């Protein structure tokens, strides 16, 4: 049932380092090997950077003619003597903060101003920033490929080389999530055009869906600007899901072009999100490779896990990234492409205590394999760093070879690793909650995130009040997933895109966080699972509109809710608890014919409702709450229980996490200390002492 | 010559506990009371909430006749009978996580539409945020003040009563701050256009400086909206001196009528900034009292220090904000009005072993006195509670007064405080490095913050490269001060308005991060220093304008500097230290005449000259840099050594931070280990070694006499 890496037909945990040759002196190249495998590791990963070896237009160095450490071929060959695996991403971009984000320098100085990624005005955006589907940039990133592809394929595992996975680009998109701004390229907007075309038919039918006055798709320019109407949200919403497709058009043809070599190879891409060490905004870009992961069941997306520091301030965001990735990627491990080791920026200390405990938290967190982001420090050649000389700092090696403290912690948790991947890899938690992942609510990295300063999407200018970026963020990943992951109740996420309702009936409560609109085919899945026997827990809003925010009640009127929003103090009382912050002013107040009133505002209005549908329950609260308050808990903690769940164990601290890994044979307790206080416990199924900011993991045969 | 304050002619530390009477059980105040005296604390501070007094207009309640706990007058005859003085603290506003800010509900619901702060469009911003100077809410407050003050006047100290602090109202403006929008209620709308015409007397004068074509004063309207032209620049640096003098004329109305009624205690006030466990924000919040420190000598502002974690991720701002408020109040000590004791936010936690160091960090980096906030935590009565019926967690005791974890963490600092503070209070630290604090830099709360949603200040629209907000977050605060207590370098700041030369004249350096405006007052001041025989570091810019980006080269003159503005790399290369990233393409690229080039741009152009000018040295960088790699701090490490400044000890790991405090008598080490790692070193006086191990988050204080 659990999805993991093989080696030799058995469970591998998959232990890789990052280390880039082009950033180390070429004498020291085998000894960073020695010292990587002598941790236990057994792999090693690192771009192959166009820029550093595509020297001039078509002067190709693999060899070290020109620069020693251009020798690519030599560094291959080390790993092969050193007994490592290989993981190599030749891009065209791969950021790593090498200048040009990897893209050589005679390129982008030849390449027509129509090869760049323009703004709504058809000004270049950034003089290193090309258009994806340029026709210019596709013909050279070829070019670069008809020379590194051939080196990829003759050192394939297959012809006994190290080469075992390639990694496509780098971080699809990442561009447009940094900046929120869109590539107006006209040359992409002719795609969104035959994307609208294609989905829409005629213009009548997208007048009818945008409430649009348009008299033909000529009419149709690409949104831009604030969202000021709810045609303008349409226009946006749809330019969204064209991006989406665009990345998978892109990744495709970097697909067939590396196939065409008899690279038979494992690909992967890789998914950024962590800011200031946490990762709220993670899955929002995962929600930008939706179309890539439908079309692409061989390509591995890995997670970049960039924790900073490991405290309760952030013991939530690696959890709910695993989860998500899970449910968006069923049929592939869950591992870190980019797994913290040391730290990209010398103010932003990565102490080897804390990263120790994140590694043993990843493994409690149901990760199947990570690569040390970065195991080796380096010196960018001849200026070619983005940013200073040096690259990483506080890593397991400096970039001279020199173990650093990181170093035994690496090979202390790997030692663990390999003692334990026949048995842990094949463990999982058994959830009873499972929490529904609604990807339209997170397709807004052109109109609202963390790193978006001035925000184009404002819904009160719409009608609304419920924001699905406050509600993902807020309500969902730093409210429901840090309550639940706190109180040691384990959940699932479900995509509820195309959803199989037959999964669903595994679970014991079914949680959605609901804004005012969810699509058709979503109101019908959840009528569906509460009708047949589910237990349905449905905030803060009963939706009542589409993705296109035109009308649609259709799990309203299946389940024969009424209400009215009304304004009244933010605390409520539910379940009998007193004092209950919620986020809104504005409220659902429901009809209580054939229900029972379980919440309550100051006025005592109804603004929570329990009914039974069919064979199954709905548990409905017209409010918002997170978790920013001990109520908060307790609120979560009481709807567990109305449907009987229990946690694994009795652990006497509350302020102990814990997470119980079993298969039929093997029970691993993982133990997490997330605070800075020395605790001591004792734990039962329903005394031990923890260091600060640590961990015990404790096994149990069943 | 240490501010510090005195109790009976000598030294004393004022150790205070914040203890919320209104959110205690009566029959175990005096439990806490004795519990928190027993920790070596000699005064208590809480909160007189209107809202729990006033229980409906006109209907006041200090004696516990409605509800138990609404008897203040107990409550202070405690705090005598208990040894302990009280700071008293009635508002109007509190904040304290109280219903409507401490606002009575039944005078929220019957204001009228004017008393509230508005927006542009002229829509309440805040149902629980009134105008402050509106005549409607200063009627109540007053009345409000007519039944509270004379208990207060009653039982002060020169009365033999405890009562010796009282603060008016609370963190004036984190409201204009936090709401995320400016007030534009025709009350403050007027008062503005009052001042303007006192500032400009005639439409042709604004217009000059304006660069605008108004045919009175009657056409110009308070600015709104995003500055698009030089000209709605001026009018919102004007707009915030305004706001500067409208904090002064609230302040003060309170103030006149607090004497009115025999009340002689000290007055203080509290600074808001903190958030998220970082205070970069703080600094622009205390320039928002500029006014009023300068107006009110007598009025003493304390810091609110929310730290929330320990690390070198925030181990910074605690000093910063010490230091920009010895700059702003020089004549009082540096005192925390709030210093953090257990969490505000359940989800936020507060660690004993983490506040245990912030505590003797914050005696480290200079303060004087503090108010533990808060010792004791309270349940909220009757629904008062903001967000939830439990006020603080993990606090020195909970609401029943059982001692908590943070207790003996709190009683060990006392302790080392009680033993220590007729040397310690009289300790200095032998700063040579000047930093400037230049407040106008920081008069952006209307159109640039963390906290304001519009960003309405774009410098390039005004043909300008230089962001003052980024200059003074990321290249001031997060940069120089940052690398500076990281590299164990000393420094104080000193404001740089009306500021004496002979201040100036004792530090071997002053430190100018200067943007391309500045006053024609402080161009002159820096050109005086130098020439006098002052040594000055200048970066990024020489500025060529004046606060209303006017022309003015007073310094570039004095200076005999020439430059040009280019766009290279973002990397130079400065006294040999190659790829040194800098936050701009643009670069003031100087003339090499008379002075040594020292920094050169990747076309190996000249961005930065040392040289001498009559008695003094100008080294000026045409680049920016915070702290932000490596690079940085050996930048920051050659500039200090230029003048052959040294740290006060050798120590073998660099990451170990150290304070050497000493008076005559006495010389305090503290070394203070932000990191998590169990770090061993050795170290020595840089005028046999002694080892020293010390635990994550943790210090040590070693106590040396002579
Ligand atoms: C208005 C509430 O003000 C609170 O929260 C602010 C943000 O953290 C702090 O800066 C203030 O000191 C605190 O009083
Ligand atoms: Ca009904």
């Amino acid at each position: 049932s659990e999805k993991y890496f093989v080696k030799n037909g058995q469970p591998h945990f998959l232990i890789s380092g990052e280390v880039h040759y082009f950033r180390i002196n070429p004498k020291l190249w085998r000894n960073h090997l020695q010292l990587l495998k002598q941790t236990g590791a057994d792999t090693v990963s690192t771009y192959i950077p166009w820029d550093w070896h595509e020297i001039e237009e078509d002067d190709f160095d693999f060899e070290g003619k020109t620069h020693p450490a251009r020798n690519l071929i030599r560094f291959i060959k080390l790993c092969k003597e050193e007994n490592l695996d290989l993981i190599v991403k030749p891009g065209p971009y791969i950021l790593a903060e090498y200048e040009n984000q990897g893209l050589p320098s005679w390129l982008l100085k030849k390449l027509s101003k129509n090869a760049f990624a323009l703004d709504e005005n058809g000004n270049v955006i950034s003089p290193d920033l090309v258009s994806y589907l340029s026709d210019e940039f596709l013909e050279y990133t070829f070019k670069w490929y008809d020379k590194v592809m051939p080196i990829i394929s003759k050192h394939q595992k297959e012809h006994y080389g190290p080469i075992t996975m390639m990694q496509l680009c780098n971080e699809i998109g990442v561009f447009q999530w940094l900046s929120g701004k869109s590539d107006y390229n006209p040359k992409v907007i002719n795609l969104y055009k035959e994307f609208i075309i294609q989905r829409y038919k005629t213009i009548e039918k997208l007048n009818s869906v945008y409430s649009t006055n348009y008299n033909s798709f000529d009419d149709l320019k690409a949104p831009s600007g604030k969202i000021k109407l709810r045609s303008d949200y349409c226009a946006y919403f749809d330019f969204h899901l064209f991006f989406r497709e665009y990345y998978n058009k892109y990744i495709s043809i970097l697909k067939n072009k590396i196939r065409s070599f008899g690279i038979n190879i494992k690909l992967t891409h890789n998914i950024p999100g962590w800011i200031y060490g946490n990762a709220s905004e993670l899955p929002m870009l995962i929600s930008t490779y939706s179309e890539i992961m439908k079309n692409h069941p061989d390509i591995i997306f890995g997670l970049d896990h960039i924790p900073e520091f490991v405290s309760f301030r952030n013991a939530h965001s690696d959890l709910a990234c695993n989860k998500i990735l899970e449910a968006m990627q069923p049929e592939a491990p869950v591992w870190a492409a980019e797994f913290q080791a040391g730290t990209r920026e010398h103010h932003v200390k990565a102490y080897a205590k804390d990263l120790e405990t994140f590694y043993i938290a990843s493994l409690a967190h149901g990760i199947k394999g990570f690569n040390y982001y970065m195991f080796s420090q380096g010196i960018n050649p001849e200026g070619k760093g983005f940013y200073g000389k040096t690259f990483y700092f506080q890593t397991a090696l400096d970039a001279a070879s020199n173990k650093l403290a990181l170093y035994d912690s690496i090979k202390k948790v790997n030692r663990f690793i390999r003692k334990e991947q026949k048995d842990l890899l094949r463990t999982n938690v058994n959830s009873e909650i499972c929490v529904g992942f609604y990807k339209p609510y997170f397709f807004t990295e052109l109109i609202s995130s963390q790193l978006l300063k001035e925000k184009k999407l404002n819904v009160e200018e719409l009608g609304l009040y419920i924001d699905p970026r406050f509600l993902r963020e807020e309500i969902l990943f730093n409210g429901l997933l840090r309550g639940l992951q706190t109180l040691n109740y384990n959940y699932d996420v479900v995509d509820l895109e195309n959803c199989d309702l037959k999964s669903l009936t595994a679970y014991k409560q079914l949680w959605i966080t609901s804004a005012e609109f969810m699509d058709a085919e979503t109101q019908n899945l959840l009528s569906e699972f509460v009708l047949n026997g589910g237990n349905l827990i449905l905030y803060p809003a009963v939706p009542t509109l589409d993705n296109y925010l035109n009308r649609c009640e259709i799990l309203k009127n299946n389940f024969g809710i009424e209400f009215i929003t009304k304004d009244s103090s933010h605390k409520v009382s539910a379940f009998g608890i007193e004092d209950v912050f919620t986020a809104f002013s504005k409220k659902q107040i429901y009809n209580d014919t054939n229900s029972k009133p379980i919440a309550f505002t100051q006025e005592n209005e109804i603004c929570g409702i329990r009914k039974k549908i069919g064979k199954g329950e709905l548990t409905i609260l017209g409010f918002a709450f997170g978790y920013t308050s001990d109520e908060h808990l307790e609120l979560i903690d009481k709807l567990v229980k109305l449907n009987k769940i229990k946690r694994e164990l009795f652990v006497s601290d509350k302020d102990i996490q814990f997470v119980v890994r079993e298969n039929n044979k093997s029970r691993y307790i993982f133990f997490l200390n997330y605070h800075n206080e020395r605790k001591t416990f004792n734990y039962r199924k329903s005394e031990i002492s923890i260091a600060p900011f640590s961990y015990k993991v404790i096994k149990e045969n069943k």
